[PDB]
């Protein structure tokens, strides 16, 4: 496959409909050795099962809010993967209140901190605790959506967090190129899906599938010339207008 | 001149080279009425003294950091401007390990906090407190550079808090104008500088005086039919290559 | 007013209802001097009759599609303004047949050829045409819209001769820039109307005072840091998403 | 391979260096079957050595300045290939004086036009006449510069037919898109090299192996959820600013 010989890190498979199942499922099938994190101890049974779906065994907990967190997971990776070839960063969140109505009347101080920490941080976090470890050739991966270059109803501040994230896409990626790593990013459709699929040229939605190829391709070396790009895997629905 | 009649608050003044300087005296030549803010007990005699000489003796005391000291300060004003057509925040700040070196090295999960509230969540926070005392017809500015959009060696994390800030301009851009309110950016060419002049179509870096007459105007009913936008005020830089 | 000693020349009047009507009149309210120019007989007596109450006599033909008529337009141009400080390009092309249904179905060799001919390389033919002519702090205009950056329905070729005239924003403004002549563009919101009212953050569409407004500025000294741009005068409505 | 059974046409082969050369490779590896097109008999022997080479015996004669003469080339294909499954537009033009000095000097409306014309016009008018022959799932690719987005210096008007180009990719994607047919394009880096090498992010320049490996992705059903984008192939040099 075209990630044979890759071994890459996953973060942030919490079900089977999440974007990051659909992503590993893929790198798996193209030959890369996975590894998974999990949030809390809620998710580790799951997680350990998917895990040994997809042919590993490296299941580590890892809370993106605590650096100390960060670092002890990379300390038991490091004890079967002394390196490795990047990892998929597909952690975002904001606090529940944050996503509906008014953006002006719903942000706060708070509010604003958690979604930028959790959803933007966590990627230069995590980047910064493995980076001796990363293999020339690595790349990282995150995922973004839409909401950070247009203003859409309800995302509210998780639109500022996107944004700062596909700018941290583009200082790691500018940092650490020199020493042979690639960052990138995903601007997933929508994964309101009846009026995107009406609208959106290819006449429907994304899948988690339609990602997950993406995502291989990316953290594979058949994108070596790609680095700092956000690429739009949304069927072309920003792309056209008043459809 | 093109302002009179408005009643316009401004933020950021620290020296007769900052830029809320420049577009404070701009906003003045142009009939504007003005209100202004300093940071602490340092900056305050400095303030008060431009204040004087622009007509104004209408100086508040803000720090963006605390949702009290914004509240206040909005209370002070109400008792002089029950009502007002908007504000520029001319704010910003980064710790200073911040700005030098490796992106990815530099950047801390609190410089990283810090850079985003007082450069970026300081723009909603000062419109959540005033939102009711807005006139239709108002406008709101905030200040922007290109190292939001690219990625700038030692901007660091300050890029992507402009980032962040630039996507607040859209969503709070969006959600204001029901009510009377557009919301724009100004991207800033540097106040480095040899090869900006070398490289920059004008052929010259921009002045303060640039900036406050485009600041004057995007705050002006000449700017009516503009809302969410980021001018770039650079002379053109970032729209050239290899030059 | 902010454009007084400014003498300037504007295309594209064909009625009260015309883009350039709303720039001229408000060019002329800021205190410049205008040069109209007519397309063909038939719109001659319309052009001249504006040129009255706007206190020109300055109203002289001009067939952007023949080199000839520019040279000659700039000619007599020349015999009463020897130097001038720029021009609005308010001037679009495209055959009936072009801007109706499936794009690929509709756009044809020929229809392509006109559309980019007289919508984009008149932009540039012009200022060929009359670069010594110009005095340092000119600024030079153009329209274009959307649909150049994104694909609208029925649009079709003309989207792309949008995209054709910005990217002729840039190289001319990055030529000329040196010698003192800034060059920029309004990308316009449609003067489909109530989808736009409806979605638009200001919730109106624009109008022709509101884009002759923003002209006027363009044009003016109070924009000397803006080159290269393309400003959106069209109420935030490209920086939404499913509003 | 993940081409394996899409039957995919490749225009542009002029020699072993030619962007068109490294696709077709990629296409031919990932199990593609491919065909081929060539301008004039100058390069008909060499294209039908490349060809052999890559397994296949379609070697069409094609000169896109000609609407006959594409419907020529696809009849003869069709003798073969009654449906395939997209093309590879790799054609660009600009008459030589065009392409170097100052742009507003330089540039003539001939050379405008025959720049659009080949390097713009070609791509669709190519789609128009094959329309009916392509498969579900079909997708087209071209190859964009960053001329199209920057002035860059002596592109000069071949950067206006770029951004033509790309909004091309974009116009042809929403009508094409819902009878299952995707259009994209590749901003590829320059294939001043040794500037790139420095400012680029993973320090070197793409090959037309990098760019390969993008295209034959893209073309796949891998990249199935992309349509109308312009994906940078450059190693991020793009991305940054003033490094
Ligand atoms: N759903 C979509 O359409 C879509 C589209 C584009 C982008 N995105 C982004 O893709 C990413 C993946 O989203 P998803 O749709 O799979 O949703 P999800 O809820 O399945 O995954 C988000 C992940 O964030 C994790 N998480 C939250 N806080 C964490 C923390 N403190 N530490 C570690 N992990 C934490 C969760 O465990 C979860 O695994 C998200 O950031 C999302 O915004 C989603
Ligand atoms: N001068 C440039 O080159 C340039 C270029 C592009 C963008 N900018 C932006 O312009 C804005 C001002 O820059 P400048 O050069 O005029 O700055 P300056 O250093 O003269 O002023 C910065 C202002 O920010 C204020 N500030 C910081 N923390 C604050 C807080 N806690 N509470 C209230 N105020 C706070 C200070 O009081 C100060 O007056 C910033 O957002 C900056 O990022 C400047
Ligand atoms: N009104 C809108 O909704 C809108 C929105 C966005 C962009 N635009 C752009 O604004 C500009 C004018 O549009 P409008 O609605 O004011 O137009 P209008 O139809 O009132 O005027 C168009 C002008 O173009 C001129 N023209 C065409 N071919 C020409 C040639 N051969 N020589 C000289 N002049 C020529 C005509 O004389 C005419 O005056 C165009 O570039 C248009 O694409 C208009
Ligand atoms: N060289 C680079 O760095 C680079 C980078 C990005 C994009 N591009 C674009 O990639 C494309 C491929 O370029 P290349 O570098 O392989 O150069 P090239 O000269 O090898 O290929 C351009 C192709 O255009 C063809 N052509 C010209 N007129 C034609 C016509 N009338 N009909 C049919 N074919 C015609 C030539 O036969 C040639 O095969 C070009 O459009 C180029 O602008 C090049
Ligand atoms: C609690 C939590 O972990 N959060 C919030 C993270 C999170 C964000 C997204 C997202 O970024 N999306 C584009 C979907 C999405 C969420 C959403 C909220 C309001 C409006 C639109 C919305 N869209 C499209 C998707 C899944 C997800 N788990
Ligand atoms: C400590 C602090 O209060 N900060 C950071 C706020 C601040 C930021 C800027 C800025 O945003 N600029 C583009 C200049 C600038 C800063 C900078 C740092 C590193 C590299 C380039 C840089 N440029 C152009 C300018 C003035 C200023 N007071
Ligand atoms: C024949 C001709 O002289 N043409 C085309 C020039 C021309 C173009 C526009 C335009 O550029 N606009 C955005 C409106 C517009 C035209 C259009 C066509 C189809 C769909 C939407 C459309 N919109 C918004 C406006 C006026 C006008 N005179
Ligand atoms: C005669 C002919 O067939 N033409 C012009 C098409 C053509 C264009 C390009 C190109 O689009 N490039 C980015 C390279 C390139 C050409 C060029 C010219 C001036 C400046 C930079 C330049 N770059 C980067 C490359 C090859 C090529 N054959």
């Amino acid at each position: 496959g075209f990630l044979s010989g890759k071994r890459i890190l996953v973060t942030g498979v919490a079900s089977k409909l999440s974007i990051a199942y659909g992503i590993a499922q893929a790198m798996h099938r193209e030959g890369a050795e996975l590894a998974f994190t999990y949030q809390n101890d809620k998710l580790k049974g799951r997680v350990e099962e998917f895990a040994a779906q997809l042919g590993s065994d490296i299941v580590l907990q890892c809370d993106v809010a605590e650096d100390a967190s960060i670092d002890t997971m990379f300390a038991e990776l490091g004890k079967v993967w002394p390196k490795f070839d990047g990892f998929v960063h597909s952690i975002g969140f904001a606090p529940g209140d944050q996503l509906d109505g008014d953006y002006v009347n719903a942000v706060t101080r708070e509010g604003f901190k958690i979604a930028h920490d959790i959803s933007s941080y966590s990627f230069v976090a995590m980047a910064k605790a493995c980076r001796s470890m990363l293999n020339p050739g690595s790349a990282l991966l995150t995922l973004s959506y839409l909401g950070a270059e247009r203003a859409i109803p309800n995302y509210n501040v998780m639109g500022l967090a996107k944004a700062s994230l596909e700018a941290n896409v583009r200082y790691m990626a500018n940092a650490m190129g020199p020493e042979g790593v690639r960052v990138n990013a995903i601007s997933a459709g929508p994964i309101m899906l009846a009026h995107c699929e009406a609208v959106t040229p290819i006449r429907r939605t994304v899948t988690i599938e339609d990602v997950g190829n993406s995502a291989a391709f990316l953290c594979s070396d058949l994108s070596a010339g790609i680095s700092g790009e956000v690429v739009h895997v949304d069927g072309g629905f920003s792309i056209a207008a008043m459809n």
